[PDB]
């Protein structure tokens, strides 16, 4: 067992301190919870681990780590943000006591070799224009898992195909965890918080304000059915100055071979600039 | 509650939960879960595996049966006299889930082994191993044993099966468990039943030429090559698939060190295979 010094932030690299560790923890009786991150935290991650930390007996462990698998090229994980002294800072601030932030050689030591290939889900919306993303996804996933070990892991709303992806992981694999899908956390005006909001100059941050609405727009008109839904939220983007939509899509909730009805998710995505956002809410139809 | 669980005797689980939580419960009782997945109809090779787990001090046995679909291309069943056997061993588990237990949402979420998967067994099937990874997987999950239990016999499975405990950081021992061989040397298989007479002599060539290998490799790689393949070229009917000197890892053979001599064959309409250890020099 690496020093572990409880109510302290205890940082570990090694995925063996790690394993160890978290291992120690639950023979005596904590119950681990494991909120996987890529950093460049907000109050969106905070929620995460808030909900962590209220499960009583719990000891949570935030993985901070840039999967360089679920990023289709160089250009992009060299461009995704980094502000490690901050989300450090945050954690202490937030009572957690484990942040593994493992290298990218500690987690693929043989480059990519045996990897998680995800069901026909992979391929649609977000997977649509990036087929490897969510192997890269699951396949992380599946690891910090192992090595973790946790009850229960922590997910966003806000990313709902990767929450959905991740439900049929444990489910196929037979993980022995619960998977908790934590309510989007969102700004004053509604914009989904997300790191890549940064990227927003004032004018786009405003217009963003349209994904947000056309979304609570929609679930409200869809008491008139999915077509006044959809058209309402197709309104409210094309009102919006500069907002690409990429795809506006109305589906069962398990976004699977299933039709909708009754119960659904409204995905949206959408370029301000060079800037894509997602955000998405949960719709009743009728 | 747990599902009931009778020591000495042996318990028969069909549903994933009951054999998770019954290991789970044993686990904390002191006992050191191991692991042997079968697809069934048993015979010494087998024994040899469930053998070697009850050795280990404080074990308690797992022997899953399971005909998993995803590995055949896209088979004998005698349950009550596999589970007399086991009786016999001393097991204590018998894990025998259906298909759709296993595979309750078909196939969808599924292990993409590394690329040695297309080559040597992978050519003819490319998308057998795939299937053994995945359902690996699930029962190591399902189970959670301690150690788990594989015949030398398919190297190849047994060396992509390390390579998914490594890369998904598995927290499991993998044994592998020496071919059990008939009197000649004729590595032990279930399919081994559909030889007749000449090609059942004719066969003896696989583990004569692995041997004479082994021996010949004080000359080196070359000579341990030529002696295999002159005992192959000695029996009538065996068309060879591949005979390869690789590393242990089964990457390319080092200059001299240790390796494993590989080979497969189809006598007829049935396919063998086999292999060993050799040491370079
Ligand atoms: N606004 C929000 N509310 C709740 N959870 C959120 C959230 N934004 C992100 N998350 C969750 O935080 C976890 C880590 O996601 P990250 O990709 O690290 C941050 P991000 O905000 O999504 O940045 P990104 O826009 O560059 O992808 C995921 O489970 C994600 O869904
Ligand atoms: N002769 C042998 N010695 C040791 N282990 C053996 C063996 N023959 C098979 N096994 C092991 O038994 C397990 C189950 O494999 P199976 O394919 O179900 C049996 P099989 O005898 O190889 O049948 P087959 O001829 O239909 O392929 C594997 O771990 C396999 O390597
Ligand atoms: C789940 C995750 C931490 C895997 O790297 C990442 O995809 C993210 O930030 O959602
Ligand atoms: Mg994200
Ligand atoms: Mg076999």
């Amino acid at each position: 067992i690496p020093a572990f010094h409880p109510g302290e932030l205890n940082v570990y690299s090694a995925p063996g301190d790690v394993a160890d560790v978290s291992r120690a923890l639950r023979l005596t009786g904590r119950r681990v919870m494991l909120v996987p991150t890529m950093g460049a935290l907000h109050e969106g991650h905070l929620a995460l681990v808030r909900a962590a930390k209220r499960v009583p007996g719990s000891v949570v462990v935030v993985s901070i780590f840039v999967n360089p698998m679920q990023f289709g090229a160089g250009g992009d994980l060299d461009a995704y943000p980094r502000t490690p002294d901050d989300d450090l800072a945050q954690l202490r601030a937030e009572g957690v006591e484990i942040a593994f932030t493992p290298t990218t050689a500690a987690m693929y030591p043989d480059g990519l070799r045996t990897t998680v290939q995800p069901g026909p889900l992979a391929a649609e919306l977000e997977g649509g224009p990036r087929p490897t993303h969510f192997a890269g996804v699951l396949t992380v996933v599946l690891k910090l898992l192992q090595i973790v070990r946790p009850d229960r892991v922590f997910f966003g709303e806000k990313d709902y195909q990767q929450l959905v992806l991740i439900r049929q992981l444990v489910a196929d694999f037979n993980l022995d965890v619960a998977v908790v899908g934590v309510p989007t956390v969102r700004e004053a005006d509604g914009l989904a918080m997300s790191s890549r909001n940064r990227y927003l100059d004032p004018a786009q941050r405003a217009a963003a304000v349209a994904l947000s609405a056309a979304l609570t727009a929609a679930a409200h008109a869809a008491t008139a059915g999915a077509q006044a839904a959809l058209d309402a939220a197709r309104a409210v983007l094309d009102a919006a100055p500069g907002v690409a939509v990429d795809y506006l899509e109305l589906r069962d909730i398990g976004l699977g071979p299933m039709p909708l009805n009754g119960s659904g998710r409204l995905l949206v995505a959408a370029r301000l600039g060079t800037t894509r956002l997602l955000d998405n809410i949960a719709i009743e139809i009728g």
